[PDB]
């Protein structure tokens, strides 16, 4: 994972349960106490799970719950980094430009291998959405749909219709309705 992403991860982790827990949880896999996180630096994905798996430990929380509440944060700080995104958009057009999104955020990149967001319409206030990836990261995912409600401030309830892995890639399809019509007629 790009160290943009990590290392704002461990500043939602320091954010939300303290410097003492962290420090401790990066010490734990090598990490020097004065690391910068330079941009295009590439953080190995099984070391994050390790960080993760530790602040676990010293937090009694489950590391899923973790993982859905660093999601729920990190829709904000996006909007810091690409407003063009957020600017004059509703929820669902956000929602279904984020396949695109990936791709176009990634391309650059030799080997990117950024996870598939396809959406789709199924009736006047809902849409599929199905996960797509080799990092298995779904809790993320789901944390990520609830930040974009959030932060467009417009409800949806989120039910999760299939989960499950195919050869490496994991998949999870989810239907999101929106307690208001999003679509026209
Ligand atoms: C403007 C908002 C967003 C931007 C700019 C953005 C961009 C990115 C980028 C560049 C990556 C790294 C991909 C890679 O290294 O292969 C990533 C990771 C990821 N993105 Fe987003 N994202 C945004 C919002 C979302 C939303 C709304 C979702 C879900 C609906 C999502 C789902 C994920 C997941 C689950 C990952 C982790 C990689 C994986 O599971 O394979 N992102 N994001």
């Amino acid at each position: 994972m790009k160290g943009t992403f990590v290392g704002t991860w461990i500043k939602t982790l320091r954010d939300l349960y303290g410097n003492d827990v962290v420090d401790e949880s990066l010490k734990s896999v090598g990490w020097e106490p004065d690391r910068v996180i330079t941009p295009l630096e590439d953080i190995d994905d099984d070391e994050v799970r390790r960080i993760f798996a530790k602040v676990s430990e010293k937090t009694g929380k489950n590391v899923n719950e973790i993982w859905r509440e660093v999601g729920r944060q990190n829709i904000k700080t996006f909007s810091e980094w690409f407003p063009s995104y957020f600017a004059g958009r509703r929820l669902v057009n956000f929602l279904m430009m984020m396949d695109e999104v990936h791709l176009q955020l990634t391309k650059m990149i030799k080997g990117a291998t950024p996870p598939r967001l396809i959406a789709k319409p199924v009736a006047k206030d809902a849409i599929e959405m199905e996960y797509v990836s080799k990092r298995k990261m779904y809790d993320y995912f789901l944390g990520l749909i609830e930040g974009s409600s959030k932060f467009f401030k417009e409800e949806i309830s989120v039910e999760e219709v299939e989960r499950g892995e195919k050869d490496g890639f994991s998949r999870l399809k989810v239907r999101i309705k929106f307690k208001n019509p999003v679509f026209e007629y």
